[PDB]
DNA sequence: CTTTAAGTTTAACTTTCAGTTTACAT
DNA sequence: ATGTAAACTGAAAGTTAAACTTAAAG
């Protein structure tokens, strides 16, 4: 339905500390994408649960992270869109 | 760069109270899209500033709302993408 | 009820520093009309709040600027009359 | 160039203490319109010079009051438009 | 109470430089009667303030010029008697 | 040609120290009207020559005092109009 | 204190060219008594200033002419006694 | 260090109801391998928690299932060895 | 079919009390491997029958212990793989 | 952001002094 | 007829009050 420029998105995220760290949390010590529950993310970055959780929620809405039911809770991984956004940043650095 | 299905997004937002209300806040009494600062939104919906602000920020990242500098602060309006998402909901109702 | 000559008005405003700057404040860097709260205007031009606010108020009375409720405060945009007055000035310059 | 509804204007002025009193100052004890310098007006109503003066200036821009040079200063009288606005109020009362 | 011959008065004024110029000061470039403060008159004719002011005062006593309060000062216009006296002179010239 | 109300004139003169004293100077110790040259008047009242002389001149224009050549100078007496004005004051007192 | 025969006086004056002309100088072309300064009299009759002035002075002493201050000089008119003396002469002629 | 015959293993598992069902639990409705927490597995098959959990633990020791930390708990997926064992069974059926 | 690293296995077992004790139960007072029925093992270590039995079963599946029919029941001994795993532990200690 | 107070600037009110002319006296 | 004195007119020299604007405080 709608075409998306991945460079603008990455540009926007880069200008917003919380979005940026929420995104990068899913990338591990060896550069590999990983699974995380909401609590892990909030613990990993130094921002409050409300901030981090709301960001996680919106990023799943945006389709940047995936949600999958696991136990009676949920886990988050970067979507293919998520991984592509992360790539723009890696190239900068 | 990336194609987007507007129905899935709307589906995701509809399953998340905060995202949904943050989005609809921009639609006024007469059905018209309107401008809002971050404070207006948080005051309008009954959720905490941290939740609402983080959601506003991520929605601008996603390209659902636009940011424009005004005074030395910012204001938010739905993008064309934002308006299209709102339309799916209007059709449901 | 009453017909108005837009040239005389513009002539009057041009002979009055405060009116003139209050009017032009609403025109942005790219020539586009923008929204502003009362504080933005007073901060933007180098005149005191009382002067600027009273001018804003009277200009809304005159129908040169519009008022719209937003949060529990108000915002100002040029009316169609406002835009037409601004055009006379642009043509001079 | 532009048509004006006198009822809306009067409606706007009635919702603004300063505009209203600045306007009515020109109507005397016997209901007759009178001439006033800027100082007279500010002295007559209980608002600060900056407020009153800026209002007087904008009302002359709007064409509600007339300016005429007298000595090396100026004096203000209601225009025909001014008188017509005053009439709407008289009818209310 | 007392009848007045306008020709004698004009005759008297014509034989007195100061009276004459004080009177004519109120007649403008286009032949139209105008308003003036005391200072304007003294500046307009080349006689000292004391002379001009005393003449203005006496001419208001005589009923040749009118006084009207304006700001917290006064302004002078020819009365109907004043205008009639000016007419005798215009006819000479 | 023109009818005159003697009460208004007296009212005007009574509100003007110089006019008033210039007029009364012609009334002597015993209530009798007397003759005076311009210098006598200025010496008699405590105002400057320019003020007093200009007032004398205008009062002769107005027809309140008479002028008569005497030596190669002039002398002033109240006219019948002058005497009638003086009477209004006497009645007050 | 002392009674005076007006016929003897007139008889005496008639026998003295200077007295006679000094007296008659005050009677004008139309038979009317008039005001004169000392210089006027001496100019009017063909006798020297010293003669005429001394005569004027003595005639004021005698009470035949009146003196009145006018400017910072004096003027002379016939007294009632003066007029009565003039009448005896008019009757002769 | 040590070579393994996948057929013998599958043969052994097939002769043991619990092992077999613990293994197959990870294969979903569409034949796809899935993630599961320990509780999911015990709920899915009709054997007691102690039995199922101990089996899960030993199967991770054996290298048949993988463990990954997620929240502050763990999740299990078949290893490549696990998938290969499952394939022998699929071929039987 | 599949190669196995004996160090990883031993590492996994060492992080799991039950697996570890089930394994070591087969090593006797003098360091010699011994035969045991399922009941012996559960009695020897202080864990419940269900836990111990399920572990024994899975360890036979894994090929770590051997099963041999004896009477109409079964007995367990470490396989060569079992003995090799036990050796890694002995070396640690 | 608004109101009040203080300071500065502009405008208005004119008064005083000097010179010239006229009148009076010697 | 001339000289001196007085009066009047004209020209030159400022102070006070009011209004407006700006700054500070609430």
């Amino acid at each position: 339905f709608y075409t998306l420029n991945i460079a603008e998105i990455a540009e926007r995220i880069g200008n917003d500390d919380c979005a940026y760290q929420v995104l990068m949390a899913f990338i591990n010590e060896n550069g590999e994408a990983q699974m995380l529950n909401k609590t892990a993310v909030a613990e990993m970055i130094q921002l409050s649960k409300p901030t981090v959780f709301a960001t996680v929620n919106s990023f799943y809405c945006a389709g940047y992270i995936d949600e999958t039911r696991v136990g009676r809770s949920k886990i988050y991984t970067l979507s293919d869109l998520g991984v592509e956004i992360v790539e723009c940043f890696k190239q900068k650095a």
